[PDB]
């Protein structure tokens, strides 16, 4: 009946709204774009799908692709895998990758610790882990707290491209978007390929322009061709 | 002849300058991206606009399609047809919104109240009987507070795409922009669509990465088919 | 060995850091976008480049084009040739530009002054000359300080699209990207073009959406035919 | 009622007066009458008009014929609608207009929502 409804924040939501404020206030976020072609790695798991989950007892997914070009980006480039503590920069000799799941209560990144340690088929086993215990709410502070870098896909939603926001205290985010048919052009020919847009947001006081962009293109040249992780080119 | 001229700023001016970096700085501003093909509203516009024009007096417009879209995603997701008050979320239980009209003295956006018991014809009159205030200076302070959401046609001028500011207090604003001939993937095969890039920008405080997302792909579903919105799915 | 690494920051990269926030913070910036096809300029390049470096003793660039065509944009919004101090807008009837160069120790802006007088060939030998300095880290600060709008070019390093940053205490930045074929609609037929997209990052206090799409599409028109500039059209 | 409202009222009334549980207060009222006689495969026919009402509107089988589109012949499902109304009330150029406003409405649904 009433034109307006007033409903009070809740003291926990109070200081959740009240800090990616005082985070967001106090780095220098921008976004850099770029986008790949999911062909070849859509190709592999048409090939390998079936032989995959028999040998590992788990589905080959895309975020295993995903993390291990992170991953690999985040060798080459430590400034990303850094954070900013107060006069300090901290560099991390460990890769712990945030990783974001919808949950019934919201939005929530469980952390994979070590996945450079972590073969493919175990990655796909910790994100479903992980994934069912954010849906049945049984994570713990444990799971949810440290992480150097955070990817999150917004593609499960339709989304085709977006500015992610950083996750505090970490220096930046890949943000995934929907995988759409577009026409390309390939050897002087168009043809259609199952492309999808990529985000990166950064805090430009740690990561120049140079590094963001260079990041980006090292996740796009390993994801359109996964063999590069092997030969390291 | 002097290579610089220092203007002073009036005090309305100050203040105004002075309040969108206030509120830009009190709200976690991100933007998401879409598109749409306009081809099915422009077949629409084609097909109906002679005898939409004789029956209503007006003619048929892009801008109606925009707000009954809008209207509809109002309803899905409350959660941007809100603001939020000091400690509060304050849920708005009607239909206003404002619209972006370039004036001699700037740009306003006077508000379309419960736009949401307005028929097409009806919208497309108040909005060039808005457009002709704000034209010759006559829009009222009545006119131009409130609005839970605002709509900006950048498009007018060749924007292909932008980040719109939020208009405070509100949550969220959708940015239109120029409709370009794209070859776009159909079936299997290449065919040029008349593509519009589509912003919006939201408080991340108050609505999530799934939420901005779903909110303007039910935008984009409903522009790319009417129909749906007759069908409500 | 250790799992982290604590590197103190200097003082001046504290207080670099801690000025790109206090400027960040103190403005309302947005970003607005564009593409442009550069087959009509890499023709130019093709046909004159021999007979223009034999002429000028330099070679034809690409930045000379970007420059010829930022400097009449700023003569038709002077608004952008502006900046804000104090409570003053300060309006620059001479038109310098910086231009960001990459230096072994990280990105710097040399100023392009009073572009406007030098003719293409000239443009082309201060770009290489301040190039060289800031590549031998000879650039002084008087060569660093200044410059009414920047121009930063991240196509050097594959960039598709970025949000650049603005340079204090400009208004607004131009960011180039990289130039990648394309299928695009020419006249009902689908034709594959070299396409660079260009992101303008300015300065809402100060440039309205109106000015800072007429300013990007003005770019637009001028680098896919350089004629206009003749014909100022 | 939206449409999906509709429906639902439909099949739940459909399943009542399957099983004979139609109220007294179901069946009267009603200032039209939709009745749809291409469940038996009807081509056309004259539905009679449903006391006190001064409207009907008879619907009939969907059938694939030869239509002239554009200059050029295509098979189009068509149906054919039968309006039988009482001339005491309503003349000829109401009835055609009627008949003709649904035919416009179920060729392009969205013209409910322009309002053409």
């Amino acid at each position: 009946a009433r034109s307006e409804k007033r409903v009070p924040m809740t003291r926990l939501r109070k200081r959740v709204a009240e800090r990616l404020l005082e985070a967001k206030n106090s780095t220098a976020m921008l976004t850099t774009f770029n986008e790949v072609n999911m062909k070849p790695i859509m190709d592999l798991r048409k090939q390998y799908g079936e032989a995959f989950e028999k040998r590992h007892g788990i589905r080959l997914g895309f975020m295993s692709f995903y993390v291990k070009a992170v991953v690999e980006a985040l060798k080459r480039y430590p400034e990303v895998n850094a954070s900013i503590d107060g006069d300090d920069v901290v560099y991390h000799n460990y890769f712990d990758v945030s990783m974001a799941v919808s949950t019934p209560r919201g939005l929530v990144t469980p952390v994979l610790r070590d996945v450079d340690t972590l073969g493919m088929a175990d990655i796909e086993k910790k994100i479903k882990e992980l994934a069912v215990k954010g849906r049945d709410g049984k994570l713990t502070v444990e799971d949810l707290t440290g992480g150097n870098f955070t990817i999150t896909n917004g593609g499960v939603f339709g989304s085709l491209m977006s500015t992610p926001i950083i996750n505090p205290p970490q220096s930046a985010i890949l943000g995934m978007h929907a995988i759409k048919d577009r026409p390309m052009a390939v050897n002087g020919q168009v043809e259609i390929l199952p492309m999808m847009y990529l985000a990166l947001s950064y805090d430009h006081r740690l990561i120049d322009g140079r590094e963001s962009v260079g990041f980006l293109v090292t996740i796009k040249e390993l994801l359109e061709d996964p063999t590069r992780l092997l030969l390291d080119v």
